[PDB]
């Protein structure tokens, strides 16, 4: 056992040794779909149904999602890594991905696990993020519940019960 | 694949859909130490060193936590389970526990995969849940980072890289 202050690969090490599931939140950009890959998310209230994540403020598209009045969660299963990758920074994004909208014209991925759509609820800076909070108006699920994308110790993996 | 409305059964089983690690949070509380399990954490920001957690309004220690300046989140090996079910609600808490405590009064828990001592940040109301972000002071890390706790689709289970 070691203890140490913050002050930046030990931190980012021990930050990681939390376990994670992997979402992709997206958002109808200016001028086209926008997606983004975090492991940020949480399920914060059930009455109301709130949820929270947070986009990196080093992103160009953080504005986007700061702005936007309707964003969607999709968690992904064990099977979608290369969804991940997608949108991760560098990633393809939606080239070469179907066009298809909900309701409220947010675009979404095809048979993800879980897809929450969500209302803009509040927003709050966070040093090198920020915590944007939402209302879920919709779910999604898809397949078995049991098989979710793990993120932790900075590796990809699955989860064994 | 099915959707519905939130309105509870359904939207838990979907929320729990989303993989997570478990942590214990702790405080000073005004006549002894005080711990809650959650999984409601995220890693926030890097510069400066920011997490969040959730605690629930319902809870007769939610009180303790929001006024508290200080706390520190646990984040359990697969090994914890007891220390997971401990701070549970209607578990045993510190009873028969070692009283040990940081620099700045906080008890804590030896032997976690991972301690992050938070000094208050932010806090904000979210529905029946309230969200708290806390500055990192110090940060604690014993054994390998790769064998953490997981909970998902409401079971507990290990992470198969």
């Amino acid at each position: 056992e070691i203890t140490f202050h913050p002050a930046a690969r030990l931190l980012r090490e021990a930050l990681g040794r939390f376990a994670t599931g992997v979402t992709v939140v997206t958002t109808a950009g200016p001028q086209g779909p926008l997606g983004m890959t975090v492991n940020s998310f949480s399920s914060v209230s059930l009455e109301p149904p709130l949820v929270l994540w947070c986009p990196a403020r080093t992103s160009a598209r953080h504005a986007a999602f700061a702005e936007a009045g309707a964003w969607s969660v999709h968690v992904l299963g064990s099977e979608q890594l290369e969804t991940c990758l997608r949108f991760t920074r560098g990633g393809r994004q939606f080239e070469g991905l179907d066009t298809v909208l909900t309701p409220e014209g947010v675009p979404v991925i095809p048979g993800v696990a879980a897809r929450f759509d969500c209302a803009a609820h509040a927003a709050h800076e966070a040093g090198d993020h920020s915590v944007l909070i939402g209302r879920v108006l919709r779910v999604t699920v898809a397949g078995p519940g049991d098989h979710p994308l793990v993120f932790a110790a900075g590796r990809f993996g699955q989860f064994e019960p």
